[PDB]
């Protein structure tokens, strides 16, 4: 009885549809560059997260259509399993077409059904060897009269088709970058081009005999008409940046990522796997794989969670581990008559960031609906505030404890703390990039809410990245004056809070002269609302060759 | 609103890109499996990639039968499910072939009540985005632009003596343009290749403002990995051939395939769209339109339905039209073999020398269309089941094929070259399928049609079997000494056939030539005059 293949080949045609639609979608990105539509660039990610649960959520359903007779037990939910990875010897996007099968138990069953011979977990078999690249993903390009003439090979085989502005201009400004450190190094131009925003990446390897480094050659355009390859990047301090976790994916037009996540695993080396498949944009795949990465380190460490450092929250429940790169957000009950009948007003700035441009000044997470949490790795005080802020979301189960649908997003270094950390020239830049973070967010449509000091993070490089998603809404939801009335702001009240700390206060004049004003911000809601929103440079304004 | 027709319309769109997108997984998997040598596959990958539809259909059926419960499925629900079916098609690409995979749907769930209001089975019921092609310049030479277009190309065997080639490309160019109007003549080629068989071709459009011409170059290695081109195709006539009917399915791969069809068109202004969806393996889109190809022609036609001329087939009942260029293959009842036979060559690696077929189990006519000379032989020979509705008929499980000339009648209106011309290309039609592991049980010029430009192929499959289960033996069972009685019958047509085609009735270019399939063998095929290679005859 073809019961559990009928499913099986099922919940894997939901995959290889989700990822059928996935690569229509990543391959519009070419002439919505061309053709001039942005309100097109900024709503197609948006259309992207959405494939992947619009296609697990019809197979999860068309499933319930017969699936009545021995419907559930584990003993047969175990041959849709092995019926289903039998069927995957040489699907190369294997990997993914496991992922697919996740999510649906996980929905079907409350994310809560048991473990590891229960769903798609770790990788089958394959596993281990990506080299699953039939074809060379990218080309080889040797210098043979090297680089004024060469690299006119990538601007010409660029199957771009509009008048450039002047390619030849643009070649007498690479070489300067090249000269920092020729020739004997080969080229590696990939294939296909990485987009995203207002802008289109060529990603690119210079193999050099010293060593081997990254290579990317960034393309614009003069909005609306005119297009000018702007500033060749080549660092690995520049690589980390581009592809950051505070900016969005890629769309990247590829039908094997397993492998392509494989190239640019040399371009960008701290990376993680799931970092990886992130940028691309099978974020669906960095979540199997981010928890892959997780429950390694726990499970090979010393040695509990603990309570994450800075302000202790109005609402979410924020815990980590010393070691560990990455927080986990929980969201506490209230009390115990307040029912959580659900919208809710916090999952929805949480998705609806899932969907935004973050720009670099906001952060990415996950979603699991029911996470089993080692009651032995639980402090008894992580535990306390955790049980009884949390109680109607959890449930003891035994040696563990259940918690439901918590998020996680790279752990940070609380603004706040580390404004306290430092001075000098280094206090400089922590307003800077705050202030900025507070310019840039705004022209995404994103207005702070609460935005004091610690809701922001902070990177090695150092950089503010904000963190807070309740009071967050759209800059046209807000309306915003001070002078002498739910929903409105008032910009100036913002003098206090902030200007507090006769150390920092001052200096927020150094860069910050009209924040504090009103004016300035129907200024960008307003320039928002003409159709218009100033996209994201993937470096310091300083590096740009305008400048 | 709690029902199917959303969930209904969706589940039909998802086996369809659940279905084409692994398509693309194979498609792009033949490059590799060419490169690594591994042609077996390559015979698989066209059994393999015929299939993925056939099961997707079959899928949703189980499926789409299932979630509505129980037995019934409606009209004017089958109208409710359409209606969402178009809502849904308006950012689609692919959306050509997704009304094409509605209706096999509708057929699997045995086609009764067949359509226009339940339907859209025709070219369209109702810019390029990417990179298409690329261009190429004869700025720096033409020598230069022939290494330059194939450094953009996939391939990671490395060529041997790439030298010769750049020159020997030329003079194709050179004899038949002028080297004065080579000077300004430039290059459009396709991004990806056209593998078939043993081939990666390379397909690009040459331009020359003395007209917009074709050019074809093969890309061939043997043995270890060595890497050439096997002649230069550049005049309108040879691409119809490469890209021809007899042949097996091409393998390119292409997320797009309106615009992969419609920038191919001007290459070969040969006639139609099925045959250039065909020519891509997207035969039921080509099931379809020539379904529109089938109801456009005889909108303002005078003619009627008519037996296809030759001898009276033992077996399988035929008609066609004066003007109609495809012939309607009814199967015989009462002489199934023929279901499983004829989808044996469909199956398999077609060599030029069988023609491609399309099956359709309920199948409908304008009885007014067809003459009562016809009527009995159809309402009687072919009754097993006939339905007759007052003034229309439904054909059940009927094949088709474009209509060639039959060879027997070919060959009176035949003497001169005409003749020498014509035989060569018959014993070399019989040489093919042994090569192809295809055995003729009749194999007589009843059996085998001319094409446009002058060959003969196998289309009575129907006593088929590949050269693996039969003996061939010197004095199932085959006698190939005796196949000159009927072959050198005529003192005009047989002893030019003891010249050439000699070998065909010694045994031992019979048994001697399965030693080498079932040794592994796969066999060249080619698809010019071999006359054609750049060695023969040239260098
Ligand atoms: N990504 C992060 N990096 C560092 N600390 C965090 C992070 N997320 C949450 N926290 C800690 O948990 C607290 C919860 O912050 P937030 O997300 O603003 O919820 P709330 O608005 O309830 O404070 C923060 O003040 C912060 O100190
Ligand atoms: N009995 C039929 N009547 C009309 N059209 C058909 C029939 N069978 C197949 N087709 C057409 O050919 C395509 C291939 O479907 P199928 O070969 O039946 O999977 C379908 O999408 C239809 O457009
Ligand atoms: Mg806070």
């Amino acid at each position: 009885r073809g019961l559990e293949l009928l499913i099986a080949q099922t919940i894997l045609q939901g995959f290889d549809a989700q990822y059928g639609r996935f690569l229509e979608v990543t391959s519009g990105a070419q002439q919505r560059f061309e053709q001039a539509d942005w309100h097109a660039v900024q709503q197609a990610m948006k259309n992207r997260i959405h494939l992947y649960d619009h296609h697990v959520g019809l197979v999860v359903e068309q499933l319930r259509c017969i699936t009545n007779g021995q419907s559930t037990d584990a003993e047969f939910l175990l041959r849709v399993k092995e019926h289903y990875t039998r069927l995957l010897p040489d699907y190369p996007r294997f990997e993914i077409a496991e992922s697919f099968f996740n999510s649906v138990y996980c929905r079907l069953f409350d994310h809560r059904s048991l473990t590891p011979e229960r769903l798609f977990i770790f990788s089958s078999q394959p596993e281990r060897r990506f080299r699953t690249i039939p074809r060379p993903l990218a080309k080889d390009f040797h210098p043979d009269h090297g680089w004024e003439s060469l690299l006119m090979r990538v601007i010409s085989d660029l199957p771009l088709r509009l008048h450039w502005q002047n390619k030849s201009r643009d070649i007498h400004y690479i070489i300067r970058h090249l000269t920092e450190t020729l020739s004997k190094s080969h080229l590696q131009v990939a294939n296909e081009l990485f987009y995203r925003n207002k802008a289109a990446w060529l990603v690119g390897k210079l193999i050099t005999p010293s060593g081997t480094l990254p290579f990317l050659l960034p393309i614009h355009q003069t909005d609306d008409g005119e297009l000018f390859i702007d500033t060749c990047l080549t660092t690995t301090a520049e690589a980390s940046i581009v592809f950051g976790f505070a900016r969005s994916y890629f769309m990247v037009y590829a039908p094997l990522p397993a492998a392509l996540v494989e190239w640019l695993r040399e371009i960008l080396p701290g990376k993680t796997t799931a970092e990886l498949y992130m940028a691309i944009g099978c974020q669906k795949h960095a979540k199997t794989e981010s928890y892959r990465e997780y429950l390694v380190y726990l499970q090979g460490c010393n040695e509990q969670f603990i309570e994450a450092p800075g302000i202790r929250g109005m609402v979410m429940l924020v815990f980590t581990l010393p070691g560990f790169d990455r927080v986990f957000k929980v969201i506490k009950d209230k009390f115990a008559p307040q029912k959580e009948m659900s919208a809710a007003h916090v999952r929805a700035c949480y998705q609806l960031v899932k969907e935004h441009d973050r720009v670099g000044r906001m952060a990415d997470t996950q979603e699991f609906e029911n996470f089993v949490l080692e009651k032995r790795h639980i402090s008894p005080a992580l535990m306390e505030l955790l049980l009884q802020e949390a109680a109607e979301k959890i449930t003891d189960l035994g040696e563990q404890i259940v918690i439901r649908h918590l998020y996680i997003e790279r752990r940070m270094v609380p603004l706040n703390i580390w404004l306290e950390q430092v001075e000098g020239q280094q206090l400089r830049d922590a307003i800077e990039e705050y202030g900025n973070a507070i310019r840039q967010l705004a022209a995404a449509n994103i207005f702070p809410g609460d935005m004091l000091f610690k809701n922001f993070g902070v990177t090695r490089h150092g950089r503010v990245v904000f963190y807070d998603y309740d009071e967050i809404c759209y800059m046209t939801e807000v309306n915003f004056r001070d002078i002498p009335s739910p929903g409105d702001v008032f910009p100036e009240e913002f003098r206090h809070w902030l200007c507090a700390d006769p150390r920092i206060g001052p200096l927020f004049e150094e860069m910050h002269a009209d924040l504090f004003r009103a004016d300035y911000w129907r200024a960008l809601q307003n320039r928002i609302r003409e159709g218009h929103v100033e996209d994201v440079y993937a470096y310091r304004r300083r590096q740009r060759f305008s400048v």
